[PDB]
C-alpha cells in the first residue's frame, strides 16, 4: 500500500550487509531481566514522520512521500493507514502526537473537535488490531497565529480560554486512548522582549493553568503521568521552562510539583549548555526523569537540528542515566527526531528510525555493563568514603557545627587528595564501547 | 603616597575635557527623592583593583603598581593604606573582599587566623577615619589546592572541614567589621566530569554546609544579608548554582530559600546565556535581589573578561529593574570589573572606574525617567488588561475551570491580538537615552 | 490605496511625540560635504518587506497585509503597487529583491521567464515615475527543492546548468533596470555533512560558475558591481563563503578577486563570531566593502533574527567603517531585516524602518564627529610612532632583517610600552554617543 | 629516578586488566604498509608535560611533581632528566618545545642566550642515545609583558625586534637539533579592541617578519617545514590567522604561500566554529595540512581546554582526513593535551598519553578500513557521475558558458536529485567503529 519496497525490518545482527535490517537492535533479547524491547519502549512522532515535509526557514518542502496526493480530511485519513503500516514495517511498541499532527485544524473550534473525533475514532480502531500504543499525546500551542504573545502566557484571555479548551480536548483524548503520560511545551511561553513583558503575571498565569489541568485530569479521572519538556528559546528569545532546574524551581514555588515530571530532549539539553546526561542526572536525582525525546543536535548549531541518535557515547550515557532511574518507567525513546533535508526519499525514514534503535541498542548493552561491572560505581564509592566514618559522618549524620568542624581543621597538617581518574575513566569507556562485540 | 599624580577625582559635567573628573556622576545630585550616592551605592572590589596583576592563562603578570616592592605583609599593609588611599580619592562608600585579598595565607590555619587578625585590626582603625564601609565580605574556597575537588562538594570531608573553618572565620570578620552583606559563590562547587560524580551527595553537603553558616550566624548574632552569587561555569565544566533560578531551585529543595538573597554578576548572566536585566527581573520577582557585581562581558567570547561597564543600554536596563525593586537596600553596585591587561598603568585604575561610574550614572538617569514617564509601563498596562474584566478576571481570581474557558472558546470567533511594538519600544529607549542633555 | 492610515513620513526632529516621524534622519542635512540621505543610500529588501509572512519554524504566517486577499499574478503585481506606495512614503532611494520575490515561479523555466518579464514591465513603468532605484537583484538559488545539494555547488549537473540560467537572466534584469550591484549568496554553497562531499569538486565548480557569471556580465555590457554575502551557516551546517576573510582566500585561489567586492550583513559577521565592525574593517583595509545590509541579530541566539538597527553603538561603530572607506560608493544601507513576528500589524512595517533609520542617521552623526575631532585616530598615530623613525622606519622600508634587529634587541633594556587606553576610548565613544544633542 | 613506580609501558591487547598498558597501539603492528609507529608519529608537549602546574584562572599550581623540590637551572636540567625519562618509558618518536620551556629567561637577552644554550647542550647530547627526536620547536613570543600589544604586530618597535631575535635563536636551534619544522603561534597577534588598532600596519608588519623569518632560514639552510598554527582568539579577542582559511587569505595577500603549511589543533578549530576534521580538509585540499596538535576540547565551553583525546569519532575521522592526504610526512601527532586539574598525580601523565594513543590507534585502524573498503568514496563518486558525461563534463572541461548551459536548462523537466544519505553513512561509521575486534 503505501511502503511496498519495504518488507517488515527484522534484527540480522553485526555482520550483515543489508541496509534494511537491525544490526544490533533484537526486540526479545535479554539485557538483565528485561529484553530490548521492554527496557527501550520506542516510540515514533507522528509530526515529524507523518507531516513533515523538510521545509527550511530557506528552504519550500522537499519531502518525497506517498500520501502527499491527497487533500484535507483524505490526507488525515490517509496517514493514519500509512503511520500504522509504517509501526508494523518497523515494530514499534509506542507513538506520540500533537492534536493538529493528527487531524486538520478547522475555522470554528467546533469543526476542529469534529475533525479530530472523526480522526480518532479511526486511530481507536486500528490501535485494535495493533501492537502499537498511544505512550503520550499534546496540545500544540504554538503554531497557530493566534499563540503569537503565548498561550497560557498571553497576555490575551482569550486565548488563554482557547488553549484551556484544546488542553480539555487533548486531555479528553489522553483518557480515551488510554496514553501513559500526556506531555506540555511552552513554546511560546517565553518572551521575545522583556520590555514589554509583565513576567510575574505570565509566571501567575501558567500556574493557574497548569492547576487547572491537573484538576480536570482528576475530575475525568484521567492517571496518566503529566510531563513538562524544557528548553532554554526557540521560537521564544527565553522560553520559562528553560532547564529541568528551571522548571523545578517553577513548580516548587506554585506547589505544581507533585503531579509533574520531566520529559527531556537531547536537542534541548545542548542548547542550554549542558550535556544530555547532565539533565537527566539533574531529573533523576529529583525522582523527575518522566521521559525521554531521544534525538541530537550539533554543537556547532545553535538551534534545533533534530537529527536522529548515532552518537554512541551519548546513547551509552544517557542509557546509563536511564537504567539508574530503574528504567523509563511510564515514559519511553519518542524519536523527535527528523531526516536531514537531505534525505528526502522515503526509505530515508525507515534508514533513519533503524540508525536511531541501533545506537540506543548499542548504548543500552554497554550502560548497562558499565552498570553490573560497577566501574565507575566502584570508584566513586571508593573517593567519597571520608563521609563513611570519623568527622564525615558526623556532617552526614547532622550531628557537626562550624565550632566542631574548626576544631578538627586546627589540627590538620597538609591536606592529601587524590586523583579525579578522567583520563582513566574516560579510557574505560572506550575500551567497554569497544568491548559489544 | 601612592596615588600622587591623581588628586581627589571631582565631578566636572559633560562638557569637560578632563579625563580624571566624573561627566555624569555627581553624588549629591538629587534624582526622585535619594542623591545619585545613595541610588548607586558604589563598591570597589579588592581583589582586582589591590592584588590583580595582569596575568593572562598565557601571560605572566604586567601590571605598574607602587607598592610592588614590598612582600609578604609589608604587600599585605602597603596595600591596604593604598586602598584607603583610593577610596578616599575616588569618593566610594564601600569596598569588598576575600579573606586570601586582604592578608597572606599561612602555613597552617593558626597562622594564616594570625596574619588575618592583624590586617583586620589595621583595616578597622582605618575605617575609624573613613567615609568607606565594608559592603560584604567573603571566603575564598577555590584557589587552594585543597579545594580541587570543590569545598563542601569536594570528597574529602577535611577539606568540608578546612572551609567551614574559614566560612566560621569569615562570618566573625564580617560581624567584627559590620559587613551589610556575606557572599558565597561557588567556584570549585560543581564538577568537571559526571563520571567521577555523586551528584546528590555533593547536592546533600552543599546544603549542610549552608545550614550550618546560616546558625554559626545566628549564633554570632551576625544579621547581615547573606547572598550567593550564580554561575554557569568557569573554571567548573558545570557549576551548581549555574543561574538564578537554578539555584533558588536548589534553596527551596533545602529550604533555605527564606536566608538567601542573590548576587548578580553580568558577566555571569550572559555566560548562562541570559541577558543581565533578565537574571534581574527573575531574581527581583521572587524578592531576592540582594546586590549587583557590575561589570560586562564580551558576548562573542565564553569566559569572564570581567570589563568596566561602559555599554549604556546595559547600565540603563539594569537600574530600570533596580529602580524597580525599590532600590539596591542593604547590596550595592560592586565594581567585579578589572582593566584590560592593555591598560597596565596606575592611572587606568582611575580612568576604568570613573568610565563605570558615569555610565551607570547615566543609566539611573535614564532608567528613572522612563519609569516616572511609564514608557513601557503604560502599554504593558494596556496589553494585560483583558485579565481585569470578564473571564480574564475569572482566571486571575482562580473562579474558571477548563469547562468555563472551553464553553467561552466554543462562543470565540477569530481571535484579534495587537503588535507587541518591540521596535517601538526600541525606539523609545534610544530617544531616552538622547535625551540625558 | 494600500496604506491609507499613513500619510508620507516626515523629519521632525529629536523633541517631537509622533510615533511617525524621523527623529533623527533629515534627507537633506549636511554631514560634512555630503547630505544624510546621500551618505546613507537607504534601500528597503523586498522579499521581508513585500513577501514576508512572519512564519516562524515553529508558527504558521501571521502578518496582516492589504494585498493578502490576492493570489497568483494579481498578488504579484498588487505587490509591486503597495512597494511603490510604501517607497514614496517613506522616502526611500533605492530597494533590492530576488527573482522570485517580485513574480511567481512556473512549472517550466520557460513560464518562469514570462511572468518575470510581466513584472520587470511593470516595475521598470513605475521607476519611471519615482525617485526610487534598484541598488541591487539576485538569483534566488536556495529556496527550492532542486537546490537541496547546492546550486554550483550541486552534485547533479542539471541542477549547475538550472542556477546559470537564473543567474543569466538575473544579470539581463540587472542590466535592463540598472541596478547598481549584483549580489551572489550561497545559501546551499557548502555542506550538511563532509561524509558525502567532494569539497574539492564543489569548490572547483563554485569558481567556474562565477567566471561564468563575469564573463556574461561583459558580453552583455552590464558594469554593476559584482558582490559577494559571506555567512558561516544556515541552512548548511557549513556555508563556504563563511568570512570576509574566508571568501576572499577562495577568490584569490581562483583568481576572481578583482571582479568582486563584499555585501557585509551585521547577523552574518555576529554568527561567524565577529563584530559587525571588524567584517567591515577587513573588507575596508583590502579595498572590498562593496555594500551592506544593515539588520541586527541577538548574541545569544545562535540564528539569523534579521532584527532592524536600534544598537546605536553598532550603527555608530559601522558608520565609522564606511565613512573610512570614503562611504558605501556604489553599494547602501539595504535594510535586510524583518519585523519580529510579535509585530504583525502593517504600521510595524513603518515603525520598524524609521527606528533603523533614525539609529543609522544618529550612527552618521557621531561617527562622523569621532573622525574629524581625530578622537581615535590621534591616539593610534601617536602609539605607533616607533615606525616612523629610527630601527621601525627601517622595518617598514623594509631595509631590516633577522641581523640588524637581533643586533638592536641585544642593546636593549627593560622595553617599556603604554597603556592601550581601552576603558579611556570607550568612555570617549559615550561622551560622543551622548553629545547628539 | 623520576618515575620509579612506573616500568617501561607495553602494549598488552584489548583484553587486559592493566591500566598502565597499550590496549591498541602497538607500535608495530602493521596497518597497511607503514606500522603504527610510522603512521601516528607521535610526539610529547614539553610544556603541559613538564612545566605544567595545573593552575587555573581561579586556582594556583597543584601538579604533583618530583622535580618540583629543585629551582632555575636545577629545575631546566631535572625536567631534562625526567623528558627522556618519560620519553623511553611511553616509547615516543618525537617531542616539541617553545624555547622557554627548556630554559629559564634571563633579566636581558645574552643572559637568556646563554641558560638556553646549556640546556640545548644537554638536550642535544641526550638525543645522542635516545630514539626520541625534535619534530618542531618554536618561539614563545606572548608569554612575556613585554608581548602584552603583540610580536610582529606590536605598535612598539623595540618588540618587533626583540621578537625577532628569539626567533633568529629558534631557528639556529631548529637547525642545530635537526627540527623537522617550525611552528609560529601569533598568540597575542590579534587585537583586544579595534578601537586602538591599526590593522592594516599590523598585518603588514607580520608579513614583514615573516619573510624575514624565511630569508634567514635559507641563510643559515634550515630546511624544515615552516607551520602555522591557526586560533579564532585566547588571549586575544580576535586573532589574526584565526583560521585555516583565514591564514590562507593572509599568506596569499603577502606572496607567503609557498613557505608554509598549517600546524592544526583540534581545540581551535572547534573554538573556531568548525569540526576538526573540517579544517584538516581544508588544509588538505590546499596541499597545506602540515602537522597536527592531538588534543580535543569540551564544546560547551568556550575556552581552550586541552584535553587529551577519547573521543574516537574524532580520532577515527582526522585519521580519515590524514590518510588521504597522504599521511602526516614531515609533520605528527603533537599531544598539546593537558591533565585535567582534577588528575593532578604523576601517574596520570601516563594514563593521560596511553588514553590519547590508544584513541589514535583505534581511530587509524578504522579510518583506514573506511578508506580500503571505499565505504564513504564508493557513494561520492556516483553521486557526482553528473559531471563525468554530457553536460557536466562539458562543465568541468571548461567548455560550457551560460548560453548552453540556459539552453540546456530550457528543455529541462523536473529535475531529479537522490538523497545525501546522511543517516545511513553515519549507521556505517559506527558500524565500522564497532567492528575494530
Ligand atoms: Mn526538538
Ligand atoms: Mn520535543
Ligand atoms: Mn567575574
Ligand atoms: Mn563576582
Ligand atoms: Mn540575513
Ligand atoms: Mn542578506
Ligand atoms: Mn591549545
Ligand atoms: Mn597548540
Amino acid at each position: 500500500p503505501y511502503f511496498d519496497n519495504i518488507s517488515t525490518i527484522a534484527y540480522e545482527g553485526p555482520a550483515s550487509k543489508n541496509p534494511l535490517a537491525f544490526k544490533f537492535y533484537n526486540p526479545e533479547e535479554k539485557v538483565g531481566d528485561k529484553t530490548m524491547e521492554e527496557h527501550l519502549r520506542f516510540s515514533v512522532a507522528y509530526w515529524h514522520t507523518f507531516t513533515g515535509d523538510g521545509s527550511d526557514p530557506f528552504g519550500a518542502g522537499n519531502m518525497i512521500r506517498p500520501w502527499n496526493k491527497y487533500s484535507g480530511m483524505d490526507l488525515a485519513k490517509a496517514r493514519v493507514e500509512a503511520a500504522f503500516e509504517f509501526f508494523e514495517k518497523l515494530n514499534i511498541p509506542f507513538f506520540c502526537f500533537h492534536d493538529v499532527d493528527i487531524a486538520p485544524e478547522g475555522e470554528t473550534l467546533k469543526e476542529t473537535y469534529k475533525n479530530l473525533d472523526i480522526i480518532v475514532d479511526m486511530i481507536e480502531e486500528y490501535m485494535k488490531t495493533s501492537k502499537t500504543k498511544l505512550l503520550w499525546n499534546t496540545a500544540n500551542l504554538f503554531t497557530h497565529p493566534r499563540f503569537v504573545h503565548g498561550a497560557a502566557t498571553s497576555c490575551n484571555a482569550d486565548v488563554f480560554a482557547y488553549a484551556a479548551a484544546k488542553v480539555k480536548k487533548g486531555l479528553e483524548i489522553a483518557k480515551r486512548l488510554g496514553a501513559e503520560n500526556y506531555v506540555f511545551w511552552g513554546g511560546r511561553e517565553g518572551y521575545e522582549t522583556l520590555l514589554n513583558t509583565d513576567m510575574k503575571l505570565e509566571l501567575d498565569n501558567l500556574a493557574r493553568f497548569l492547576h487547572m489541568a491537573v484538576d480536570y485530569a482528576k475530575e475525568i479521572g484521567f492517571d496518566g503521568q503529566f510531563l513538562i519538556e524544557p528548553k532554554p528559546k526557540e521560537p521564544t528569545k527565553h522560553q520559562y521552562d528553560f532547564d529541568v532546574a528551571t522548571a523545578l524551581a517553577f513548580l516548587q514555588t506554585y506547589g505544581l510539583k507533585d503531579y509533574f515530571k520531566f520529559n527531556i530532549e537531547a536537542n534541548h539539553a545542548t542548547l542550554a549548555g549542558h550535556t544530555f546526561e547532565h539533565e537527566l542526572r539533574v531529573a533523576r536525582i529529583h525522582g523527575m526523569l518522566g521521559s525521554v525525546d531521544a534525538n541530537q543536535g550539533d554543537m556547532l548549531l545553535g538551534w534545533d537540528t533534530d537529527e536522529f541518535p548515532t552518537d554512541l557515547y551519548s546513547t551509552t550515557l544517557a542509557m546509563y542515566e536511564i537504567l539508574k532511574n530503574g528504567g523509563l518507567g511510564r515514559g519511553g525513546l519518542n524519536f523527535d527526531a527528523k531526516v536531514r533535508r537531505g534525505s528526502f526519499e522515503p526509505e530515508d525514514l525507515f534508514y533513519a528510525h533503524i540508525a536511531g534503535m541501533d545506537s540506543f541498542a548499542v548504548g543500552l548493552k554497554v550502560a548497562h555493563r558499565l552498570i553490573e561491572d560497577r566501574v565507575f560505581d566502584e570508584f566513586i564509592e571508593e573517593r567519597y568514603k571520608s563521609y563513611t566514618e570519623g568527622i564525615g559522618r558526623e556532617i552526614v549524620e547532622g550531628t557537626a557545627d562550624f565550632h566542631k568542624l574548626e576544631a578538627h581543621a586546627l589540627q590538620l597538617g597538609e591536606i592529601q587528595n587524590q586523583s579525579g581518574r578522567q583520563e582513566r575513566l574516560k579510557t574505560l569507556l572506550n575500551q567497554y564501547l569497544l568491548e559489544v562485540c
